[PDB]
């Protein structure tokens, strides 16, 4: 059943981050009079049709997910200047994992906690047949009780029933995995790549020096974006990886290894790393 927010009553606060295809901002919400602060996403100036087609994929798929760890629809909000929709959303006021964790002193346990809440949001995810494919630090949001919420389902997709991968402008290259940067097949697993990924910024504490982009960016050069998919599909393909975070344990840089299994079929689900990720949160923890 359908949540209307009247833009008569919507206050705006202040910006607080950008996506693909819309700008998030802060607003209270005040019918009456103060209201409920709420999230407000609204679709990029000077958009064009693959953005608008992007930017209705995003609240189509929003709009069906309902999880403790996927970033709460509320409603929306007609735009008819923009003629288009502004996505309501539950306000999570410490924001991303990459904006929170340069400023905070957060240990191993703490960060295999957000890790299985990830594992948990995106197993749901994959339950109801859809991938999301920019699984980055910066697209995962902490509420008050810093508890996980994926955000940014700007690239989401429903995966056609009958197969275990979508067939694919700007793509997040430096999360991906091999099949989908030579292939143009992006698997449930390929997810589990970029969890890997994002595992690995976790344990880096989103350090910009240690980021998978400088990495890569260090043995390929800027370049065309051709010549940096096939460059990087190479590096890939002869068993290049991210190297170990200081102070990351062995099993956990296995963990992230094995998530970066070139095979795709060879990688865990977020099924199993919901356990796994829970016995070593435990382990660390006492
Ligand atoms: C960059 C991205 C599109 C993922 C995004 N950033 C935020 C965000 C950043 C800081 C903050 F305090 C809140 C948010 C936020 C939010 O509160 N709700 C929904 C999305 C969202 C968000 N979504």
């Amino acid at each position: 059943d359908p949540t209307v927010f009247h833009k008569r009553y919507l206050k705006k606060i202040r910006d607080l981050g950008e996506g693909h295809f819309g700008k998030v901002s802060l607003y209270c919400y005040d019918p009456t009079n103060t209201g409920e602060m709420v999230a407000v996403k609204a679709l990029k100036a000077d958009a064009g049709p693959q953005h608008r087609s992007g930017w209705k994929q995003e609240i189509d798929i929003l709009r069906t997910l309902y999880h403790e760890h996927i970033i709460k629809y509320k409603g929306c909000c007609e735009d008819a200047g923009a003629a288009s929709l502004q996505l309501v959303m539950e306000y999570v006021p410490l924001g991303s994992l990459r904006d929170y964790l340069p400023r905070h002193s957060i240990g191993l346990a703490q960060l295999l906690l957000f890790a299985q809440q990830i594992c948990e949001g995106m197993a749901y995810l994959h339950a109801q047949h859809y991938i999301h494919r920019d699984l980055a630090a910066r697209n995962v949001l902490l509420d008050n009780d810093r508890l996980v919420k994926i955000g940014d389902f700007g690239l989401a997709k429903a995966v056609p029933e009958g197969h275990e991968y979508y067939r694919v402008g700007d793509s997040p290259v430096f999360w991906y995995a091999p099949e989908c940067l030579k292939e143009y097949k992006f698997y449930y697993a390929s997810d589990v790549w970029s969890f890997g990924v994002t595992l690995y910024e976790l344990l880096t504490h989103c350090d910009s020096s240690q980021s998978p982009p400088t990495k890569f960016l260090e043995l390929i050069g800027i370049a065309q974006g051709q010549m940096t998919v096939l460059r990087l599909t190479e590096l890939l393909e002869r068993g290049e990886r991210l190297p170990r975070p200081d102070k990351c344990p062995a099993e956990v840089y296995h963990l992230m290894k094995n998530c970066w299994e070139t095979e795709a079929s060879f990688r865990p689900t977020f099924e199993n790393l919901i356990p796994i990720l829970k016995t070593v949160h435990e382990k660390y923890q006492g």
